[PDB]
């Protein structure tokens, strides 16, 4: 059992979770590959073990493990089983599920939240206008007038033979990445490769650095076609300055809703590719990663020139001053728009929080340091000094191949 | 077979072909990782085949490798531990071996450095006296009057008989740090222990924040000893801050030096536990870690009072607008006395040079992501985007239990 040491206060805890669970992930004793963003690369006798496993621990946390419909509702499954190949979750199993990946995702530091969720069921599904939809509900509904609310809908599960049900953007709010004359980019270009498959299925493009994306949306086997998001529906937020005057000229937006839409949700050994969860932003996703970052936005030394830092030598720390006001900036702009947003400060301090509930509940919580840090002050957040175990529990949230 | 690796700032991929031969297993297994741990661990014929890897290894890098000349020394290195259970490094041997320790160090972003070494072999130590002098002597060519250079002093290699040299000290240059009415720490209280030590061994403490502790060293069987260090000999740095003229009335400073001395130097087998050795700071270590850490001089708060900063809310990004401040004071600082100094944007960016290198030559370069990101701005940084594998080589520079 890991002793897990935290830095700062001095405090030891043991985590014996570490231990319930293995989907083995990529570390090995001869090297640790845990700064890797993929590990690695991406007859039907045991989907009922995985079920047992899931079935037995939704029990336990309603007591009723132990007799009455918990040796009860382990018939009816393998019995489904026996006869069709797969199976359907109990409505309260989906949201169960879909709440217990959420507190499993190593990844994720806003998981304080994980027990607020909205669980739209949308198993009924089969159809491309269906879906879209569904989604625009979600979207809605999280949205809220930039109240936001946690949120996934879950469409059916890929079943034996026969298609899934995917969305082809990695978010359902992307922007446009528009190659030209320099092998460059207006717009964003972690996009670029969506912005080519929507084009290439019917999409008319347009101006340039900021044009929400079109939905690319299949249903099993009939092939993608796109769909157009409204903008009374797309709300977002116009980026300026407290105190620096010119900002708001720069003409940065960032949209309100991140929802990732490729994921591939896993709860009691069904695969789930469609299930879109959405939740509100941390503050430095926008300004340093998806603005700062040399192979997005790039905005770094442009702000820096505004600012009349000086660029000639890079012990000026020009670079780090103008990341902070690149984030003022971002929770100031939500904060004026009343979105809801939080910094990484308030963050990484429920992060912690939290870890001190899986504590006492699960005896540990799996937690990837490298993502839980944020990329900029991290040493200044009480994440920094805290040592952490990263393992894989189910259900959980996977990454998939793309459709191509 | 190897890890595949890739660079997410620009999509460069490699495969790290050099972690296949790990000359020792550390943390991690494929059911959890535990990278992040910063202590992951807390008779002749192994020592055979361990010394064998170093001399192929010593034999390649002269490029003479499989010679009589490599045939000889292995074949005398075995007769010499059949004599005796040990075997004895030739100068030549010794230089490359603390080269590679250096280029080993998995933690280290320095290491582009790692061949312009200056090796002072003091195995021919005898006293604790001694001891002293091979050690002032060492500080006073790596401190050079603020031109600082990378060094190692290596004293008597660990044999069965006589006891080890220890230097008791985690560092040639700490400052004392006091237990208090207030149960509070009056100056650095990374160093209260090595501090109550002092004290009881004869040393009469001061009561300032950075009075510069005495080195307690350690012969062979014998208890250690109090020495104090000259005080030209020790080079400080007052800081100040180029705008902020308040700043200076803080009484804040730094040393020079940074002088590792309480880790394990292993060459072929052959453990040395009492090998310092000396760099140039990054920044960061000074402005981030030491000043600003909670748990140590944590002044973060009281800068940001001065600055006139919304201390009420952390939204205000308070925490990060200090440190940018007292970051850019030590670069301002150091810079003035003219003494060497390497900030954490040039620093990451020869490390990413040192990598390239290090792919060319070895097929790799193991490295710790956790440590190798700089506290603030990682993302900004070059290596906050570089996936990087973790493994122990041999030579290499190891922790070891306090003496006490
Ligand atoms: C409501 C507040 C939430 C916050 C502040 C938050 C924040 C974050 C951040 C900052 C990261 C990774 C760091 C980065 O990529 O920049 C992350 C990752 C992740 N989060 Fe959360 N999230 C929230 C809600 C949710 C919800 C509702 C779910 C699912 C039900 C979720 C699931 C995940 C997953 C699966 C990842 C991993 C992404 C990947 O591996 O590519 N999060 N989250
Ligand atoms: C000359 C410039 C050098 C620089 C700029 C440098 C920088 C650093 C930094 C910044 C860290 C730790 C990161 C942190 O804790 O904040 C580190 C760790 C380390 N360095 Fe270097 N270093 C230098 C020279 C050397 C030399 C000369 C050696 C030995 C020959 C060395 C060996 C190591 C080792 C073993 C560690 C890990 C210490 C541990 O595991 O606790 N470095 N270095
Ligand atoms: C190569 N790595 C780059 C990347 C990435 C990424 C992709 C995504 F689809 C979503 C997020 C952010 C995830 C997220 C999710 C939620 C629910 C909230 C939040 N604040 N961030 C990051
Ligand atoms: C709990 N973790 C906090 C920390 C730390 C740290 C630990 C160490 F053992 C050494 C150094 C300083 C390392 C160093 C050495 C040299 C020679 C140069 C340099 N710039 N830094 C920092
Ligand atoms: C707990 C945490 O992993 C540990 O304190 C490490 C993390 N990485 C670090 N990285 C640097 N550069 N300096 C540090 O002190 C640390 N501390
Ligand atoms: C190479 C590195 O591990 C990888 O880029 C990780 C590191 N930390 C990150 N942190 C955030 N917030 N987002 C990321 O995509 C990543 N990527
Ligand atoms: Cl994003
Ligand atoms: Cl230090
Ligand atoms: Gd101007
Ligand atoms: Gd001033
Ligand atoms: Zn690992
Ligand atoms: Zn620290």
């Amino acid at each position: 059992f890991p002793r897990v040491k935290n830095w700062e206060v001095g405090s030891i805890t043991y985590d014996t979770l570490s231990a319930q669970a293995q989907q083995d992930g990529p570390c090995t004793p001869r090297r640790c590959l845990g700064s890797l963003v993929f590990p690695r690369k991406l007859a039907p006798e045991q989907l009922l073990s995985q079920a047992r496993d899931f079935i037995n621990q939704y029990y336990s946390s309603i007591k009723r493990s132990g007799s009455q419909a918990h040796e009860q509702r382990l018939q009816e499954v393998e019995a489904e089983v026996a006869a069709t190949g797969t199976y359907q979750l109990r409505e309260s199993e989906l949201v169960f599920g879909a709440k217990q990946a959420w507190r499993n995702a190593p990844r994720c530091v806003g998981r304080i939240q994980w027990g607020k969720l909205q669980v739209f069921d949308a198993r009924d599904c089969r159809s491309a206008q269906e879906m879209f939809t569904y989604i625009c509900n979600h979207i809605k509904y999280a949205t809220n007038r930039g109240n936001l609310r946690s949120a996934i809908t879950v469409f059916p599960q890929r079943c034996p033979g026969r298609g899934d049900f995917r969305i082809w953007n990695s978010q359902l709010v992307r922007y446009a990445g528009y190659r030209q004359q320099d092998g460059s980019v207006r717009g964003d270009p972690a996009n670029v490769e969506i912005t080519e498959l929507c084009i290439q299925h019917g999409w008319t493009p347009g101006n340039g650095r900021f044009d929400v994306l079109p939905l690319l949306l299949q249903a099993p086997d009939e092939p993608p076609e796109l769909f157009l998001l409204p903008p009374e529906l797309v709300l977002e937020v116009p980026l300026e300055h407290p105190t620096l005057e010119w900002f708001a000229a720069l003409g940065l937006r960032w949209y309100a809703l991140p929802a990732v839409s490729n994921m591939l949700l896993e709860i009691g050994g069904l695969e789930f590719p469609a299930a879109p969860f959405s939740g509100w932003y941390m503050s430095t996703e926008i300004g340093t990663r998806n603005l700062c970052d040399p192979h997005r936005y790039n905005i770094l030394e442009d702000v820096a020139v505004c600012m009349d830092l000086d660029t000639r030598t890079t012990s000026s720390l020009w670079k780090d001053k103008a990341a902070v006001e690149i984030n003022v900036a971002v929770l100031h702009s939500y904060q004026l728009a009343k979105v809801t947003i939080v910094d990484h400060h308030a963050a990484t301090a429920s992060f912690m929080k939290h870890l001190e509930n899986e504590q006492k509940a699960r005896g540990g919580c799996p937690a990837d340091w490298a993502w839980i840090v944020p990329p900029i002050s991290g040493s200044l957040t009480p994440v920094f000094h805290q040592e952490m175990v990263n393992y894989f529990l189910s259900p959980a949230f996977r990454y998939q191949p793309d459709p191509w």
